C-alpha cells in the first residue's frame, strides 16, 4: 500500500528514496507505481516541448513548461538544453572544433570532475563506424576522445547481466544476475524482465559502483530509470542535479536509452528503420553536451558512452525445437531463446535424468544449431558456471538461432527480426566504449577489451578504492590522462627447490620400462650444464611463473624445456619452452614409443608409476613438453621422464597430440618462433579458481595421481614478427587456450574424422585469456620482462577470439 496523497512539490527526481507507505518522487517511483499524485503535474511537465525557439529568448518564466528560456533559466539551472543557441548566439558543442582537455577546466566548488555514464541498450559495435554520418555527436566523442574498436560484453550478451556487470566489475555468476529471467532454488523464488521480484535487493549481489561511491563520500544514486520518464526529461534531470549546491550535489550520473536495442529486435540490425533511432540517440548525447557547455562543465566531466551488448539478425523461422529431440519434453522447464537452459519441470519426478537428454541433445542433426554442455564443460573464458541459479545443463545457441522447447512456443507467444544473447566471442555481440573528459585521453584508440575492467576505471576516475572484482586493474591505465593505478607485482608466496641428483636408478619401482640403456667427456659437461639451467634464458623468456600460496615445488631443467614440478600433485605445475621457426618436428622412435624414465632428482615417493597407468583402464598419459619437438635424438630422452608425464583420457591425446605433433610448429612457422608454457588445471567445483588438494574428485585408479579437468597452453611470439620470439625488443603477442579434459569428444561432432578437421575449432571454441590461466592455477606469469607491468596486465587480459573484421 501506499499512501499516494503526500505531494511532490520541491521534491521532484529526489535523490534519496523515501520508505513505505510514504508516496514517492525519485526517478524510480514510476517502476513501483508509487509516486505522489502530483508527480507527473509537477515533476514530468512537457508543456511547449524541449527546444527554446525564437519567439521565447527572454520569456517571462512559466513554471508549467517543461523547460525554460526566460533569462533566470541559468540560475535556476532549468534552460532548454538549446537556450545558449538560440538565444545568447552559441554554438552547438558539436560544431565546435575539438581541442584537447589537458585539466580539468571546473566551475569553482568542484572538488573532482563528475562523471556521466552514458548507456545505450544493443549499441552494436560496428553503429560506430556503420552510422557515423547519422550520429555527429557520438562521432566527435570518439574521434576527439579515447575509444575502442569495441567492447567485448559478458555472456550471456543480455541487459540486465551486461549493465551490473558494468556495475560491478564481476562476472554474473558472482552478482548473481546471470540472466533476465532466472529461478533461485534456495529461494524458491523468480526473476523476470516484466514484474517486480527483479527489485529485491536479494537477487543483486558484488558492489555496485553507486554503492563503492557512497561508502567512501562520493555522492551517487543507483543508475536505473522507470522507462515512461522521456529521454528529454533524463536529461534535463542530469543536468539540474549537477546545479544543485556543492554539498547536495551527485559526482557519478547515469543516463540510459532503451534504443537503439528496443528497434534492433523489431528490425534487425541493420534495418533501414534503425536509422532513426541512431539519429536520436545523438540528439539526446547532443542535448547533453550543450546543457554541460551551459553549465561550463563540458571540459570538466568525464563521459563515458557505452552499451551492453550488441544485435544479430534472428527470425523466428531459425529455432530450433527440443520436442524435435527428446522423448520426456514435458518433464523439462526450458529458458529459450538464444541461450538454453534447462532443468527438471518437477523436482518429485526421480526418472529425471540430465545424462540422457544430453545425449538426446548431441549431435544428432547434420546442421544442428545448438550444442548442449552440461555447465562445467561450457568454455572456461564465459566464466558461467558457479551459481546456484545457473542450471546444469546449458545449451550454446549458434549466432542468428534461437532454440525452443516446441513450435507452439514461438507462435503462440513472426515479428521480431533482430536478437542477442549469444557467445561473447561473436562479433554481432559486440558493443561499444568512448571515454571523453580530461581524464581520459586525446584522440586515442585503444584496443578492444571486456566490459568487466570499467568499474576499475570509473572508480579510478572518482578516486575510489574498488571492491573486490574480476577486472585487472592497471590493464586499462592506457586509456588514462591521469589518475592511473599503479599496481605492484603479486608477491610470491612458494620458492622453489632447485634439486640435484638425489636418487638410484634401483630406488624406483614404478613398473616404467625405458629402452635407454644404449650409452664422453665433450657432451658429458655439456649435458651436466643442461641440467642446472644453461639454456634456461632460452626456454624460459619471461622468468619463471611465480607460486601464489603454500605448496612443495622443484625447478626441473633439462636442454629444451624448463618445468615447476609440484610434490603434491605428482606434475608439473607448469612446463616451458621456446620452438623457434627453424624447429623441425620428429616422430617418436620405435623403441622409445612406451618409454617412461625415472628423474634422478625426484623421490620415488613424489613420482607417477606406470603401473597406475597399466592399471586404469580408462586413463592413459602425454606429455607436457613433446616428445616430437626434441632439438636432437639425444635430448628426446629427457621428454620420457615420468616428471613430464600426466594424465589424459584417450580421447583427448588425440587432441593434444595433434596439438603438439602439428600446431606447435604452425604456430612457430607463422609467429616467427614461439614461447609455450603448459600444464594441468583442477577446477572440480567450476568456480574459475585452482583447487586445492582436497577438492579434487578424481584420481587415476589406486594412486594418488590427480586427474586435471582441463589442459592450458600460453603461446608467447614477439609483436613483431620480424623479430624471433627469443629475441624479442618491444611489446609481446600471445594466445592461449583451457581445453577440457574430457574422456570423449562428443562436444566435436566431427570428430570421427582426422583432427586436421575438427581440432583446431575445438581450440579456437577453448581459448581463454593468460589472467583465466592464472586464477585457475595460482600462478603469475610474465614476472620478468622488458615491458611495464600495466602493458603486462593488458597482454593478461587479452582473448585471441578468431573472429573476422
Ligand atoms: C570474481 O571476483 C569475485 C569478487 O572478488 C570473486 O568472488 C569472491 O570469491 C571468494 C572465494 O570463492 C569469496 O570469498 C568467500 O566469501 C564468503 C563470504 O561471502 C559473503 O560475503 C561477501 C563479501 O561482502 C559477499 O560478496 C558474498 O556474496 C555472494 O553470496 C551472496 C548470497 O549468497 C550473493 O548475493 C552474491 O552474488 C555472491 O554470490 C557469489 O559468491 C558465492 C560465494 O561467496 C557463490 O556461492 C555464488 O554462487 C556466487 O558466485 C557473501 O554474501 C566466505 O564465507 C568464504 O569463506 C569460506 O571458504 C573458505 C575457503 O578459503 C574457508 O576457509 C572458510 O572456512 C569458509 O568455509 C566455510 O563455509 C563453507 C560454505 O558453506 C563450508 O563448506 C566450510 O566447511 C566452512 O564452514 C570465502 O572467503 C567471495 O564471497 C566472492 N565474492 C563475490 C561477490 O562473488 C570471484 O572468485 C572472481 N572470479 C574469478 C574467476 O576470479
Ligand atoms: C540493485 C538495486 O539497487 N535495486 C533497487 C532498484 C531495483 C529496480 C527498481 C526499479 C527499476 N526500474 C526500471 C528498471 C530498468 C532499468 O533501469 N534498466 C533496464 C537500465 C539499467 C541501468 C543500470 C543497471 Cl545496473 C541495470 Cl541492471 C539496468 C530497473 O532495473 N529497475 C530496478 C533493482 C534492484
Ligand atoms: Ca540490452
Ligand atoms: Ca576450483
Ligand atoms: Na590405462
Ligand atoms: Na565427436
Ligand atoms: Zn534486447
Amino acid at each position: 500500500w501506499t499512501a499516494t496523497s503526500g505531494s511532490c512539490k520541491g521534491r521532484c527526481f529526489e535523490l534519496q528514496e523515501v520508505g513505505p507507505p510514504d508516496c514517492r518522487c525519485d526517478n524510480l517511483c514510476k517502476s513501483y507505481s508509487s509516486c505522489c499524485h502530483d508527480f507527473d503535474e509537477l515533476c514530468l511537465k512537457t508543456a511547449r516541448g524541449w527546444e527554446c525557439t525564437k519567439d521565447r529568448c527572454g520569456e517571462v518564466r512559466n513554471e508549467e513548461n517543461a523547460c525554460h528560456c526566460s533569462e533566470d533559466c541559468l540560475s535556476r539551472g532549468d534552460c532548454c538544453t538549446n537556450y545558449q543557441v538560440v538565444c545568447k548566439g552559441e554554438s552547438h558543442w558539436v560544431d565546435d572544433d575539438c581541442e584537447e582537455i589537458k585539466v580539468p577546466e571546473c566551475p569553482a566548488g568542484f572538488v573532482r570532475p563528475p562523471l556521466i555514464i552514458f548507456s545505450v541498450d544493443g549499441f552494436r559495435a560496428s553503429y560506430m563506424k556503420k552510422g557515423s554520418k547519422v550520429m555527429p555527436n557520438i562521432e566527435k566523442l570518439r574521434s576527439c576522445g579515447t575509444h575502442a574498436p569495441y567492447m567485448r560484453p559478458v555472456y550471456p550478451t543480455k541487459t540486465f547481466p551486461n549493465l551490473y556487470t558494468l556495475a560491478t566489475g564481476l562476472y554474473p555468476e558472482s552478482h548473481g544476475i546471470v540472466g533476465n529471467s532466472m529461478y533461485d532454488p534456495v529461494f524458491d523464488a523468480s526473476f523476470h524482465l516484466r514484474g517486480r521480484e527483479k527489485f529485491n535487493h536479494r537477487w543483486w549481489g558484488g558492489q555496485p559502483l553507486w554503492i563503492t561511491a557512497t561508502k567512501q563520500g562520493v555522492r551517487a544514486g543507483t543508475f536505473f530509470w522507470s522507462v515512461s520518464i522521456p529521454h528529454e526529461r533524463r536529461i534535463l534531470t542530469i543536468l539540474q542535479w549537477l546545479s544543485l549546491p556543492d554539498n547536495e550535489r551527485p559526482s557519478v550520473y547515469a543516463f540510459y536509452s532503451e534504443q537503439p536495442d528496443f528497434s534492433g529486435h523489431k528490425y534487425g540490425p541493420f534495418g533501414p528503420e534503425m536509422t532513426n533511432p541512431l539519429r536520436e540517440i545523438d540528439k539526446t548525447v547532443g542535448q547533453l553536451m550543450d546543457g554541460l557547455k551551459q553549465l561550463r562543465l563540458h571540459r570538466c566531466v568525464n563521459v563515458i558512452f557505452v552499451g551492453d551488448h550488441g544485435m544479430e539478425d534472428v527470425t523466428c523461422d531459425r529455432t530450433e525445437f527440443l520436442s524435435n529431440y527428446l522423448t520426456n519434453v514435458d518433464d523439462i522447464t526450458l529458458v529459450p531463446g538464444t541461450l538454453g537452459r534447462i532443468r527438471a519441470k518437477s523436482i518429485n519426478n526421480s526418472k529425471y535424468d540430465p545424462k540422457t537428454i544430453i545425449a538426446a541433445l548431441t549431435c544428432k542433426k547434420p546442421d544442428q544449431h545448438f550444442k548442449p554442455y552440461m555447465k562445467q564443460h561450457l568454455p572456461k573464458r564465459l566464466h558461467y558456471a558457479n551459481n546456484r541459479r545457473i542450471e546444469d545443463i546449458h545449451l550454446l545457441v549458434d549466432r542468428r538461432w534461437h532454440v525452443a522447447r516446441k513450435p507452439l512456443d514461438v507462435y503462440k507467444k513472426c515479428f521480431f527480426q533482430g536478437d542477442h544473447g549469444f557467445d561473447n566471442k561473436v562479433n554481432s555481440m559486440q558493443t561499444v566504449f568512448v571515454g571523453y573528459g580530461p581524464t581520459f585521453k586525446y584522440r586515442t584508440k585503444v584496443p578492444p577489451f571486456e566490459n568487466i575492467e570499467l568499474y576499475n576505471v570509473m572508480c579510478d576516475l572518482l578516486g575510489l578504492k574498488p571492491a573486490p572484482n574480476n577486472g585487472t586493474h592497471g590493464s586499462l591505465n592506457h586509456l588514462l590522462r591521469t589518475n592511473t593505478f599503479r599496481p605492484t607485482m603479486p608477491d610470491e608466496v612458494s620458492r622453489p627447490n632447485y634439486p640435484g641428483i638425489m636418487y638410484l636408478q634401483s630406488e624406483f619401482d614404478l613398473g616404467c620400462t625405458c629402452d635407454d640403456k644404449v650409452e664422453n667427456k665433450l657432451e658429458e659437461l655439456n649435458k651436466r650444464l643442461h641440467t642446472k639451467g644453461s639454456t634456461k634464458e632460452r626456454h624460459l623468456l619471461y622468468g619463471r611463473p611465480a607460486v601464489l600460496y603454500r605448496t612443495s615445488y622443484d625447478i626441473l631443467y633439462h636442454t629444451d624445456f624448463e618445468s615447476g614440478y609440484s610434490e603434491i600433485f605428482l606434475m608439473p605445475l607448469w612446463t616451458s619452452y621456446t620452438i623457434s621457426k627453424q624447429a623441425e618436428v620428429s616422430s617418436i622412435p620405435e623403441h622409445l614409443t612406451n618409454c617412461v624414465r625415472p628423474d634422478v632428482r625426484v623421490s620415488p615417493g613424489f613420482s607417477q608409476n606406470c603401473l597406475a597407468y597399466k592399471n586404469d583402464k580408462q586413463m592413459s598419459y602425454g606429455f607436457l613438453f613433446p616428445p616430437y619437438l626434441s632439438s636432437s635424438p639425444e635430448a628426446k630422452y629427457d621428454a620420457f621422464l615420468v616428471t613430464n608425464m600426466v594424465p589424459m583420457y584417450p580421447a583427448f591425446k588425440r587432441v593434444w597430440a595433434y596439438f603438439q605433433r602439428v600446431l606447435v610448429k604452425k604456430y612457430a612457422s607463422e609467429r616467427n618462433g614461439v614461447n609455450v608454457i603448459s600444464g594441468p588445471i583442477f577446477d572440480y567445483n567450476y568456480d574459475g579458481l585452482r583447487d586445492t588438494e582436497d577438492e579434487i574428485k578424481q584420481y587415476v585408479e589406486g594412486s594418488s595421481i590427480p586427474v586435471p579437468t582441463h589442459y592450458y597452453s600460453i603461446i608467447t611470439s614477439c609483436l613483431d614478427f620480424t623479430q624471433p620470439a627469443d629475441k624479442c625488443d618491444g611489446p609481446l603477442s600471445v594466445s592461449s587456450f583451457i581445453l577440457p579434459h574430457r574422456p570423449d569428444n562428443d562436444e566435436s561432432c566431427n570428430s570421427s574424422e582426422d583432427e586436421s578437421k575438427w581440432v583446431e575449432e575445438l581450440m579456437k571454441m577453448h581459448t581463454a585469456r593468460v589472467r583465466d590461466i592464472e586464477h585457475l592455477t595460482g600462478l603469475d606469469f610474465y614476472r620478468k620482462t622488458s615491458r611495464s607491468y600495466s602493458e603486462i596486465l593488458t597482454l593478461k587480459t587479452y582473448l585471441h577470439t578468431y573472429e573476422s573484421e
